[PDB]
């Protein structure tokens, strides 16, 4: 009997022991919430079957974000097996990867823009309203994940920058169209982590090594780090937020400059 | 021979007297600048014509934003004429009337989600890289413009929050790209004024008479006062600024709560 | 042994068991820290002492934030008992009532400003520095209460608005110089509440009704609810997160306008 | 006879042909406008007079914003020359030297703190409230100059952080205190300038290489920059804009990160 007994989570984004989903469902798990997973498609099936099991979950669906069937084909085998559910953590981004690599303007094409939009923000709102039915049976809650170079330039991250301001505009309407129903709405902005987010970025190990250098705790989050805002976010001592980027990068957002 | 004496400016948006860029192009003429025009669509040739022809010009060329093609030939084709080009005033936004009523997280659809972010963030973007060697001859700038419904909720404006949100972010990741060769980018933040942007809102009138009610000015903005700002954004006036949302609204934006 | 067994934290300004420090003092305690008071006054040094014994405690001082005396004074005294503490919670905000009445521009004077700005904002830095040694040796945090009237405009709260930004800087360069030292300075903005920092406010009953009227939950924030959120700041769950402000008013600061 | 043909402005804060004030001081005669300055004290008057009647100007009176009674009498004996005033520009910040070199928590004292906030942010709200009756009868605007320490750490920058994001709150809630008079109050934010306000800063010049390879234009913005800003905010071309904070700052504010 921990902060989350009997309660029940959905999270989206597992794809190996680095994501912050893992974070995210290693803190709800260690607080005693029950666990449901997607996967993106059958290559990973068999990677995220046996993360769930790592988790005493044999609840895993198919979901690809770009197709709209699989979202609520996904949420309709989902209440077979569950009456409602307290929460839906989204932890799902994506950007064709040469529109993250050189100058803004000349690599972002309008596929890259679409995809990027798509996949990265329009889903969280398609995944919400999937959702409504089952977290209005519980008053549950939904979560996402985003990034502060939604709000200041950072080199290469592009049209992943727009995406985020999406999805972060996103959060404040989800809040307000579901307030009414008791549905909480919320994100955490991420300091950077290296996880499978960071393969094929090839200044990540000097953005890393910035971050470290300006950050007034002179150091970089984790996925405990993460996972932990986000049980707080996901639990009844969150009550009072709703529509909140609750910022976890170790104070880095806060500093106009530092000392060189 | 004004403020502007022999600088060249491209608008991108007038479609009836009320469009805020007939509001932009009365005030960069007036100060005596050179203007040239684009139009959506057929219908639309017709008008905008007309217009460029009240502003002493024969510079107009078919933009749809939606078309890659169209985008490039508009700028190719302006170039004959231009070898340098002093700003470029974006003014298109759209989303399909249909998700900018009702409850955000029921009306939101993949399409329409789409539609909105490509006409009404995508494309300014892609606007910047088409103009980007005429810009760069003069050192001209962008403008762009926004709504405050992107930092916080407003009934109906829905899926349009999220993609002037994206929309901004652009404006800052355009500044960081397009800032080495000192092209500035910029964006008026707009109060609601009615316009063609206001057909089909049922609840247009009594929104507009609120912000009259709250804003600390207490009266709604005009074309004229956009337009003088857009001229200023525009001007050598304006040369230490970029990457900047400029609020013309009233003052509404800073207002928490008013006499109720 | 829940959450903070073990954990020892100073919180300053319980004045009445409707406080904020309170609330926060009642969650701190259910998960096993042990606490210490301050009183303002003579006038006081009953009620908080009884408050003090309410949650095990007989660690209970005087301190005017007034008279940087009564602060070195304060924490010396603390030493003596303790070798180190968790956090301190600084709840304390005040302004001459005068100022809180009528058009900011004609009762702002010289004195209530000063006044508001000393008590409300330099405290909490005077408390930090104070405290530095003693937190330094657990790496201990700071939290402070915050108000959106910072941000935006709210009729009579009028300089206070000004106290509370300079007190939002404030835990932005505290955040940055004890950062280092592994100390984590936050804030949380809480919607408002009937409290005697209520008692002399003309308005109150006013305000509390737009509130839940315009919050996204529809309901006014409690103290528990606060606390909750004190907690966690206050915890090793939000080890990766300083120079925050939190928002705990029901979205309320997420609404642009509300069905009028 | 240009765009502020037959107006009066009155300027606060001209202390050298370095300063931001002196800036905008050749900016409105540039345009027309008839000017009047006011002096701190007595070692000043001399240097004062000659810069007054450099832009054609007898109307030259003493202002210690320290103290009430000159702040009274300088709009007083304005009073007597001028029947109304077109705006009233406010360039003045000072914390005593100690405060802005070292860490923030060790270096902020009371009086450094009180000293902070009484010269740079309650002398706005003053000299607003003297300034209404001449400010009144022509819907003349005000205008301060802020600096983006308030919102974003600085090294050593420190109080002045406090007492110019209380100086920001003070725009918003002068705006809405006077906007129903048709009066205007907006903030300039400047970049970085060597001025006298740099003095006995010793990291002032890596501070502005720093800004120079970060800032989007990769150059400082001049007081020429910031005149013409403040120009703007002073003419009829701004008159929808309120409780505004324009960035001049080449676009500083925009940028996360830098190439490294
Ligand atoms: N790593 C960081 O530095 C960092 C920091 C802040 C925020 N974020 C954001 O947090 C989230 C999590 O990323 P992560 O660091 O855990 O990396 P990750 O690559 O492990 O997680 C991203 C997930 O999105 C999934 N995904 C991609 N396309 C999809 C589709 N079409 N349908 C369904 N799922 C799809 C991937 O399979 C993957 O599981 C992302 O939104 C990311 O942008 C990352
Ligand atoms: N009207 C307001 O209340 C207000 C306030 C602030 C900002 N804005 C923004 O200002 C801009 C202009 O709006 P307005 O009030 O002047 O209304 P408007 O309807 O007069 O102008 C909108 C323009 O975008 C054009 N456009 C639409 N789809 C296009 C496409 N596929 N390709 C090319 N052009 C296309 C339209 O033809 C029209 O010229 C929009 O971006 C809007 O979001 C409007
Ligand atoms: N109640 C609300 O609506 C609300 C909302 C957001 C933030 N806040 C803030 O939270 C804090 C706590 O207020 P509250 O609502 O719990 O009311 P409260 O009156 O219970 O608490 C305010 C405290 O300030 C203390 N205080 C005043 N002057 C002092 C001095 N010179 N030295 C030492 N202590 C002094 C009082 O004793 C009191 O304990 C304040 O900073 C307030 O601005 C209140
Ligand atoms: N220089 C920069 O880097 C920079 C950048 C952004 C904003 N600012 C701000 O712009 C404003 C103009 O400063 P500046 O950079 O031109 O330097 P400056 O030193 O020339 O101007 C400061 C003025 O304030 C005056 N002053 C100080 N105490 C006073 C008092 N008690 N009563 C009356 N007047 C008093 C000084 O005599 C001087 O005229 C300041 O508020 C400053 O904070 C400066
Ligand atoms: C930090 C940071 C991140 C981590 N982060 C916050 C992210 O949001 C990751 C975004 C991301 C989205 N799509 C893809 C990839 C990364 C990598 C490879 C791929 O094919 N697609 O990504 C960056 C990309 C460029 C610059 C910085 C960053
Ligand atoms: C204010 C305001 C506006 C004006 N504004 C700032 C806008 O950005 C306009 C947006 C808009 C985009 N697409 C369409 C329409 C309007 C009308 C009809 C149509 O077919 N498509 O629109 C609102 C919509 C809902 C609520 C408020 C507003
Ligand atoms: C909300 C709200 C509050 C609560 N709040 C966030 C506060 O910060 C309270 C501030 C406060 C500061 N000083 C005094 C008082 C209240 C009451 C009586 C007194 O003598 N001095 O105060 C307001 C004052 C005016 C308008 C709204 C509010
Ligand atoms: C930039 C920058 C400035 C310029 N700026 C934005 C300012 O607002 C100036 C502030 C200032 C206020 N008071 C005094 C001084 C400077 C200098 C000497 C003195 O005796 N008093 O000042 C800094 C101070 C420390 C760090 C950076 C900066």
């Amino acid at each position: 009997q921990g902060l989350l007994a009997g309660k029940r989570f959905l999270i989206a984004g597992v794809a190996s022991k680095l994501s912050i989903a893992y974070g995210i469902a290693q803190a709800l798990h260690r607080e005693g919430a029950e666990l449901a997973f997607t996967y993106p498609n059958e290559k990973l099936k068999k990677r995220v079957d046996e993360f769930a099991e790592q988790f005493g979950s044999k609840l895993v669906f198919p979901c690809d974000v770009a197709v709209d069937a699989e979202i609520d084909n996904a949420f309709a085998e989902l209440a077979k097996h569950w009456d409602g559910v307290d929460g839906v953590v989204h932890s799902i981004g994506f950007a064709p990867a040469h529109t993250l690599d050189g100058d803004f303007t000349d690599v972002t094409d309008r596929d890259g823009f679409k995809i990027a939009h798509d996949i990265s923000a329009y889903s969280f709102v398609a995944m919400a309203r999937a959702a409504k039915p089952l977290l209005q049976a519980r008053q549950g809650c939904l979560l996402t994940l985003t990034y502060q170079g939604s709000e200041r330039v950072m080199p290469n991250y592009n049209v992943m920058g727009m995406a985020k301001a999406s999805l972060e505009a996103g959060v404040r309407y989800l809040a307000s169209s579901l307030g009414v129903d008791g549905i909480r709405v919320n994100a955490i902005s991420a300091g950077p982590i290296r996880t499978l987010a960071a393969s094929g970025i090839k200044s990540f190990r000097k953005m890393l090594d910035a971050n470290e250098k300006v950050a007034p705790l002179k150091r970089n989050v984790t996925i405990e780090e993460v996972g932990n805002a986000a049980l707080f976010l996901c639990s009844p001592w969150a009550s009072g937020i709703t529509g909140e980027i609750l910022y976890v990068d170790a104070g880095f957002n806060t500093v106009g400059m530092s000392q060189s």
